[PDB]
């Protein structure tokens, strides 16, 4: 139970891409490290042929139904006081097909 | 004023806070690792990430999380605990 600086000895299980600024790209990755489970954010980064190459850069923590469900609920009731979580929703449906 | 801040996780010393924060009159939403200084004062590392706060940047978040949460097959559990956070 702990926050990585970075992703030494870290092996991905999940990645899914968010965005990117000039070529550093901004990966949700839920990873195994030290027999644990952590989410968070690597970086991937371009080289000059414009392929993405993963890199040890980013940071995570752990990734238990307990954090998950913290973030869920943290997330959901930020959007509700905004007043947009119905729209999120419906345009997080439609980025899924996507 | 419209700005938020809700703890992820945490231990003695350490929190990751989700927040929302005013910036050139614009919203930011980041999730971040804060550390306490020699002072115990909170500062905010750069292991976390910030992005606008927009339909776009947080549908993509949510969309993402979500297929994270399915892969691993516990979607509905996280939904139900989350839902029981709600009252507390």
């Amino acid at each position: 139970e702990q926050v990585n600086q970075n992703y030494e000895g870290h092996v991905d299980d999940q990645s899914i891409i968010l965005w990117e600024k000039e070529g550093e790209q901004v990966r949700l990755t839920v990873s195994e490290f030290r027999g644990n489970l952590y989410m968070g954010i690597r970086y991937w980064l371009l080289d000059i042929n414009d392929e993405w190459f993963p890199t040890k850069s980013g940071f995570s923590f752990p990734y238990t139904l307990e954090t998950t469900s913290q973030l869920f609920y943290a997330f959901t009731q930020i959007l509700s006081e905004s007043e947009v979580l119905h729209e999120v929703q419906k345009r997080a449906e439609e980025l899924k097909a996507k």
